[PDB]
């Protein structure tokens, strides 16, 4: 049916990425658009229930 809007900003791709240092270098860029939410971004990775 229809897809959730939160799924977008959720960035399942990054959240579903390995803790490896390689992927970390890429995701690091995301921070550019994650100032204050920098902390809220972790909450979604630890718990993404709807």
């Amino acid at each position: 049916g229809s897809t959730p809007p939160q799924a977008l900003q959720q960035l399942l791709q990054t959240l579903k990425s390995p803790s490896s240092p390689q992927q970390q270098q890429q995701v690091l860029q995301i921070l550019k658009s994650n100032p204050q939410l920098m902390a809220a971004f972790i909450k979604q990775r630890s718990q993404h229930q709807q």
